[PDB]
């Protein structure tokens, strides 16, 4: 099971990376925009604050997961 | 494993809001461009296409290991 | 654990196909672009890298955790 452990803590790792890219590119359609914007806005918001808390959600259930393993 | 289980149902939460988050660039890029734009809007639909049909059979992979986790 | 295994492939291809679309939502963005873009560009391209360099990994890991599964 170490294998499986550490092959989560790989996904969530590619995961959270590709949050930081994506972040990114918000920015920079945000950018080039300054219709239906202020809606697209509220959602990407909404999407950014989510991922974020599910992120940190995934990194908690990792450690137990750690921890149940090397107990 | 029931740990482990969770925490794929973590990632694939995960996973799912970012392509939420994906499909609102790509409606933002789209937005913003109205050269290679022909062919990359060919890229973006099958990768669209595609990345929906893998959720899907990653929810139901998801629900087998979580039957034969509660069986 | 065969169908934990296989979840997890499901999670590298579905990160997988994701960082295609995001390739080329940076595309589209660097493509419209053309302040703060030559910095923006850097992290991107930090970023494009070091994700394929994680995907990489993963994929070996996902290879030996089928291979300790199939021995």
């Amino acid at each position: 099971l170490a294998g499986i452990v550490q092959q989560q803590q790989q996904l969530l790792d590619l995961v959270t990376r590709q949050q930081e890219l994506l972040r990114l590119t918000v920015w920079g359609i945000k950018n080039l925009q300054t219709g239906g914007w202020q809606e697209w806005k509220r959602k990407v918001d909404f999407l950014e604050e989510n991922i974020t808390a599910l992120l940190e959600e995934a990194q908690i259930q990792q450690e137990k997961n750690m921890y149940e393993l090397q107990k």
